[PDB]
């Protein structure tokens, strides 16, 4: 009779949870090791609390102003951040219980160990237990799903100052009068706008332009939107010194001296791999410290897998979970691979950013010949009816085949409409085929159809829902 | 040398516009006859003004209340309906110019005639001109695209009372203190909620239940939502007498006497065909007065076509436009057919209703064996993060193949997510295939994936974005 496979999982985030559950489903016995709070980043200090805070911010903003203020009075709402934080935290705590702790605890084929794991060799871990002492965890296969942590640039004075990462910002019980933000990508900008809408005077120090690594139309639209609601965006601006004196931050910058009550540093994340003794198990990392893996999540050691933010994978919980599931399949004798060809991504600013597939520049880099169309939102009936035409929908096609290969959008509800684009790309549709489908009038997603139609004719001279 | 085909178009709405433009593109000479305002229903008195008013209502509602009121103060906003109406009307007038009048006037192959057309015979019309007298319009082919008008039930006292249809409601410059609504489908309920949110005390007299012809889960959710925000929904209630006395409506009902300042009657629409002398051209109508057509929009007379609300077609401007385009193709020697298999539909209540493909009941009626899953919105991360879990997402599949054949949703942004469902149905995807696609976390559209996963496993015991 053959014994259950012994699977060790390091972490308890989206990747680890998916792996643990799939491994048990496949008949393995799981030992899961977590050094901090169960659930990792998405539930505790990431996606969930951030989206809640952004929704609160949206309501505050719309109470302050709207495109219908000519006929609907607005007021500046009083904000009780203590109550908002309590509400936010209760949902976080509830979800941690329901989807993480309750699922791990209610399964007898799973042992949770509260401690910090490192590799002893290629078939065992040593765990420094949170209650002191150690245990050894022997395994047949191991998944490393240790995630990442906020990166901190070596700006003089920053290290010893009382600055915030996303964690401390989300956990804060007060809205600061003045918030400085160093960074210019999704964490910085999601949180900058939320804090601004909840009452902070926000200044963003962007070392280049916003969303510098994305199609430049994205940063252009987001920058304009931010400035329109009173967020200061200092482009090509870095702080050379941080100080905290007489109860406030003092930043020395290329733009002059800036003062603020709180400072958010949102300058990327780094993989959590330095405490793992990966060399002891022959697990290779890249120049950023990320664990190198193939499409099956296999490391340089055949019995060790890695998934999620501790690898080079896109840092989205749906990617981490998908990777964990497939790692578990492979740890239990299967043959699975992760396909990210139609992976959507959403930035929860207002307007939202959403992308899927190739930008023009990404396609060019991969040797693909392209064409594109960029439909400004003043051509989308829904945006016109809302009297808010900030943004655009951009479609990228392969030349010759006219297959849709990418979409980038800046729009309210961009995160909803992007999934239609994602399915169109998955199903290898041409823009003509997409345009010939019926879309509902006066929805944002109708903009995909209208953009697709501009490859053939002028949408300006097209009648209502022609197609 | 062969002459341009002479195409007559009756109407100037979505169907007529699409046809006129396509006919010219195909080398025909168009004579378009319109008795009233250019643009017909969607732009002037339908979709556009209604969606604007509903958006205004949404802002008013969120200024009044939200799930975040524990930490964000709310006020009752003053509403200036004169300013809101002016804003609404300016957008209507702008769009009529841009997409209808400017397009017709700027094309020399198009003659617009201001008058009421009827058939003289099967190759000509007589037009009663708005400025008096008549002209004859000879044609080789004719498209009838005359739309529909609000239906009015023969309730004693109603005919001679100063009641509203959707037209008068949308054009009103004041929000009535008390609004009674007779009707229980999309027009009644879209407008009931908009008026309620803008300040009216609204009472809906529904002769059966809300959305009686739809999957019963829809009406159940909408009814609960309406009651939750103080709209009275009187089910199985009809008015047997209308009177207008001492400046108010007095309705005699099965629920007792009801009084209101204004009365909206929203009890369907009827095709505009009685003034057409259709018998003179051998064009057959059905028992409702709708012009009978095939999938190519051809009537009983081979030289006459019909499209839009004057037929039995679904009354959506995107259907009318698609039908008009294809009628024009067929009028100019082509072979086109309209496929409504993946036709989405959206109700702009809050939460929205959206449907595509078959309900369980519709599938059963067509001999299709089905299974289904209904995911309540308290399982959707986005809804949880918004602290608003009103609604559900329901998926209908064919048994055996597991092909997705229908989706019904009641949710905020249901109209956006429904298009992903529409494409999945177009591409003949199984629920397993849909579930294995990556969706963005904390979007409403993620609910489609989560619902799809419940055909295989319990979503309650699934970890974050497992899949
Ligand atoms: C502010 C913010 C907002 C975000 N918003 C979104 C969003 O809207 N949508 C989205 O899809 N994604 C979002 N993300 C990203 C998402 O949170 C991550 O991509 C995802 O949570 C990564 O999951 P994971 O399983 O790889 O790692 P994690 O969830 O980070 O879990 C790793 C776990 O391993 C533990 N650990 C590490 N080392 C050891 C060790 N040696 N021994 C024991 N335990 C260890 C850690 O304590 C941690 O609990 C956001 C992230 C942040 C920071
Ligand atoms: C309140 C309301 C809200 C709506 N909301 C939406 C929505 O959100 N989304 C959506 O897709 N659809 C919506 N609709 C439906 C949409 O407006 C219609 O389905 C669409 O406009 C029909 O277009 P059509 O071309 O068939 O007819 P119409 O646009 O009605 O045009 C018919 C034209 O023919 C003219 N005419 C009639 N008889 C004659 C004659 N004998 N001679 C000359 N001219 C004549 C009329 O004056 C009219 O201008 C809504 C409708 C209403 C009433
Ligand atoms: N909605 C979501 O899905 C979501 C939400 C939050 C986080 N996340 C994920 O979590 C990860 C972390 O996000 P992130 O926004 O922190 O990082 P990121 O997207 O990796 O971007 C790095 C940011 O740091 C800046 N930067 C780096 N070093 C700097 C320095 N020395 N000085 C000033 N600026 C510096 C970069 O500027 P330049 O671009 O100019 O180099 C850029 O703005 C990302 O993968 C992100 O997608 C996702
Ligand atoms: N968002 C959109 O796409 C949109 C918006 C507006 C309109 N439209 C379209 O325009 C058309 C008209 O919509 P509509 O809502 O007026 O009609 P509808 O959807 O055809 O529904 C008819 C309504 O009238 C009721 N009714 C009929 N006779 C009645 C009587 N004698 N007494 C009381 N109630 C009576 C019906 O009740 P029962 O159901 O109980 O019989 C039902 O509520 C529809 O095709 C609609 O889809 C679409
Ligand atoms: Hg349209
Ligand atoms: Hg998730």
């Amino acid at each position: 009779m053959e014994p259950p496979v012994q699977v060790a999982v390091i972490g308890s985030g989206g990747a680890a949870m998916a792996a643990a559950l799939k491994a048990v489903e496949q008949g393995a016995q799981v030992t899961l090791i977590e050094r901090g709070t169960i659930g990792g980043t998405a539930v505790n200090v990431g996606a969930v609390p951030s989206k809640i805070m952004i929704r609160a911010a949206h309501i505050a903003h719309l109470r302050r102003e709207s495109p219908f203020d000519g006929g609907i009075a607005a007021t500046v709402p009083t904000i009780d951040r203590s109550k908002l934080l309590a509400q936010q935290q209760a949902r976080v705590d509830e979800l941690r219980h329901a989807k993480y702790e309750g699922i791990l605890g209610g399964n007898p084929a799973i042992t949770v160990v509260h401690g910090e794991a490192r590799f002893k060799d290629d078939q065992s871990l040593t765990v420094r237990l949170n209650e002191g002492g150690e245990r050894v965890v022997m395994f047949d296969r191991c998944l490393v799903a240790t995630g990442a942590s906020p990166a901190v640039p070596p700006i003089p004075g920053l290290k010893e100052s009382p600055y915030w990462t996303s964690t401390e910002a989300l956990a804060s019980d007060t809205i600061p009068e003045r918030l400085a933000v160093i960074g210019s990508s999704v964490v910085a900008l999601e949180l900058a706008q939320a804090f601004a809408r909840l009452g902070s005077k926000v200044t963003v120090l962007a070392r280049n332009t916003l969303f510098f690594r994305e199609d430049p139309a994205i940063g252009e639209a987001v920058t304009a939107a931010f400035r329109a609601e009173g967020i200061e965006v200092l482009e090509h601006t870095q702080a050379s010194q941080v100080a905290h004196m007489d109860g406030e931050f003092v930043l020395t910058t290329t733009h002059g001296e800036l003062r603020a009550d709180k400072l958010l540093v949102a300058t990327g994340r780094t993989p959590n791999t330095r405490s793992l003794a990966l060399d002891a198990a022959g697990v290779t990392v890249n120049a950023q410290g990320a664990i190198v893996i193939d499409q099956g999540m296999r490391t340089s050691n055949p019995n060790i897998y890695a998934a999620g933010d501790c690898t080079d994978q896109p840092q989205f919980v749906y990617v981490a979970a998908a990777a964990g599931t497939r790692a578990a399949i492979n740890m239990t004798g299967g043959d699975a691979a992760l396909d990210l060809t139609a992976m959507p991504a959403v930035v929860f600013t207002d307007p939202q950013v959403a992308t899927v597939g190739y930008s023009e520049a990404e396609a060019h880099h991969d040797g693909i010949e392209t064409d594109s169309r960029t439909l400004t939102l003043d051509n989308v009936p829904r945006a016109l009816a809302n009297f808010d035409t900030r943004g655009f929908i951009k479609l990228v096609i392969e030349e010759g085949s006219h297959r849709l290969i990418g979409v980038q959008a800046v729009a309210p509800e961009a995160g909803e409409l992007i999934q239609t684009a994602a399915l169109a790309i998955r199903n290898r549709m041409t823009v003509q085929e997409l345009a010939d489908q019926l879309f509902p009038y006066l929805t944002m997603v109708e903009g995909l159809k209208l953009a697709a139609q501009t490859f053939n004719k002028d949408v300006k001279q097209l009648s209502c829902c022609a197609g």
